[PDB]
């Protein structure tokens, strides 16, 4: 996240670190949210790689024990059946992954609340962006959790010549723009909470930004629009 400041310990507990299992050690790739006890979801483009994988619920320092971490493999990865690994612009840059074992709910561990199917927001609703990625462009990942105010941009507003163009669709939120603040490397996976009828519920997933630079002035970081897959989500669910 460029341009954010550090989360509280307990703000978004839905938020995952995906890491992968590197020599010895796990680093951090992408971010994910929690969506039931034994699913995680996330971007097509953080599991298109042959690498090992896990998730960490509860973390807030990377480096650092917390005291309130819960880590846990990953037994299956489901990416979206139209997903094109050569073509992020194209959209469907979602996957679910089951994991080894359920979790344990409590304050630093909750589920992420999804939208109703077909919700689309309004120009400038108030959402935020957390994640562990990149604080500049270029740059090194943070070592707590970052948020960001990341106001919407709408489709017409996004998919115009001046913003993103034909490179953004309608299954695609927007928001951002602003050169200051944004989603970045690692952040991928992650959450955009938005908050609708007094509650923060997962509008986005983050997908992309500018090969410019994460932080571009009209160039809104991307997001997957959680309600186009409302009910693919939830098939996948039933028969997993
Ligand atoms: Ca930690």
């Amino acid at each position: 996240v460029v341009g954010g400041t550090e989360a509280q310990r307990n703000s978004w507990p839905s938020q995952i670190s995906l890491q992968y299992r590197s020599g010895s050690s796990w680093a951090h790739t992408c971010g994910g949210t929690l969506i039931r006890q034994n699913w995680v979801m996330t971007a097509a483009h953080c599991v298109d790689r042959e690498l090992t994988f896990r998730v960490v619920v509860g973390e807030h320092n990377l480096n650092q024990n917390n005291g309130t971490e819960q880590y846990v493999g990953v037994q299956k990865i489901v990416v979206h059946p139209y997903w094109n690994t050569d073509d992020v612009a194209a959209g469907y840059d979602i996957a679910l992954l089951r994991l080894a074992q359920s979790v344990t709910l409590n304050s630093y561990v909750q589920l992420g609340v999804l939208p109703r199917a077909g919700t689309i927001l309004a120009n400038n609703s108030p959402c935020y962006i957390t994640g562990w990625g990149l604080t500049r462009t270029n740059g090194q990942l943070a070592q707590t959790l970052q948020q960001a105010y990341l106001p919407t941009v709408d489709y017409a507003i996004c998919s115009s010549s001046s913003y993103w163009g034909s490179t953004v669709k309608n299954s695609m939120v927007c928001a951002g723009g602003d050169g200051v603040r944004s989603g970045c490397q690692g952040d991928s996976g992650g959450p955009l909470h938005c908050l609708v009828n007094g509650q923060y519920a997962v509008h986005g997933v983050t997908s992309f930004v500018s090969r410019l630079g994460c932080n571009v002035t009209r160039k809104p970081t991307v997001f997957t629009r959680v309600s186009a897959y409302i009910s693919w989500i939830n098939n996948v669910i039933a028969s997993n």
